[PDB]
């Protein structure tokens, strides 16, 4: 057996093989927006994804992870609340059975239809699997994705998903601009947690942008498509892909924004 997100293995599960599950830094939370403090002295994002080198797409049977070339700073995230320089290595979403749930984060209790995962390393640990070890180690920029009006630059995205329905299987993916799927701000909140899958490591500097994408509904039941299962299994649609908000503890969330 396996963690996962069924009846059986799903986010209520995990503690027995990854007691971090109770820690004290667990994602995704709840972003009280009354509650959340304005702090001035944060930075402005900087996101570099001009030179952003994507490879290959890759079904792992929990998401669909679109990965880049991480060896070098060729897409960077770096300011906000950040120190150092943090580089970009893959983006994943998140998304529901239905619209009205599928994100982690929620805003004021709100779910939205999706959340995008646009995670990076902190350069100071040398590469990924050190810098989960350590609590700056990883920062991950979350979207929240809205139905309404198609993402233009998200279909490319769409299009390949029927090449990679199951488990295991990936394609090539070259040359994807990962610009293509931010919002027109860059306002955002921030906290300190964790990895929202097992292993649920402690490690994440959380960035979760305000201002949402749309998508269309078209494209969201695209996602609705895939499979958990590996090819010639019994089909499992890879829906509700999501662990709910966790408890904040001894955590401040912070503003960028008035
Ligand atoms: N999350 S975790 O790592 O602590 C973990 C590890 C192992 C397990 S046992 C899971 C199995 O009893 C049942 Se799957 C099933 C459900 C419906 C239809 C067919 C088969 C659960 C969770
Ligand atoms: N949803 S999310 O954005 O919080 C997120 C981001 C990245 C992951 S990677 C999970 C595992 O494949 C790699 Se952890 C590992 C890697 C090397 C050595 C030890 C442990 C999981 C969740
Ligand atoms: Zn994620």
């Amino acid at each position: 057996h396996h963690w996962g997100y069924g009846k059986h293995n799903g986010p209520e599960h995990w503690h027995k093989d990854f007691p971090i599950a109770k820690g004290e830094r667990q994602s995704p939370v709840d972003i009280d927006t009354h509650t959340a403090k304005y702090d001035p002295s944060l930075k402005p994002l900087s996101v570099s994804y001009d030179q952003a080198t994507s490879l290959r797409i890759l079904n792992n049977g929990h998401a669909f992870n679109v990965e880049f070339d991480d060896s070098q700073d060729k897409a960077v995230l770096k300011g906000g609340p950040l120190d150092g320089t943090y580089r970009l290595i893959q983006f994943h979403f998140h998304w529901g059975s239905l619209d009205g749930q599928g994100s982690e984060h929620t805003v004021d209790k709100k779910k939205y239809a999706a959340e995008l995962h646009l995670v990076h390393w902190n350069t100071k640990y040398g590469d990924f699997g050190k810098a989960v070890q350590q609590p700056d180690g990883l920062a991950v920029l979350g979207i929240f994705l809205k139905v309404g009006s198609a993402k233009p630059g998200l279909q490319k995205v769409v299009d390949v998903l029927d090449s990679i329905k199951t488990k295991g299987k990936s394609a090539d993916f070259t040359n994807f601009d990962p610009r293509g799927l931010l919002p027109e701000s860059l306002d955002y909140w921030t906290y300190p947690g964790s990895l929202t899958t097992p292993p649920l490591l402690e490690c994440v500097t959380w960035i979760v942008l305000k201002e949402p994408i749309s998508v269309s509904s078209e494209q969201v039941l695209k996602f609705r498509k895939l499979n958990f299962n590996g090819e010639g299994e019994p089909e499992e649609l890879m829906v509700d892909n999501w662990r709910p908000a966790q408890p904040l503890k001894n955590r401040q969330i912070k503003a960028s924004f008035k």
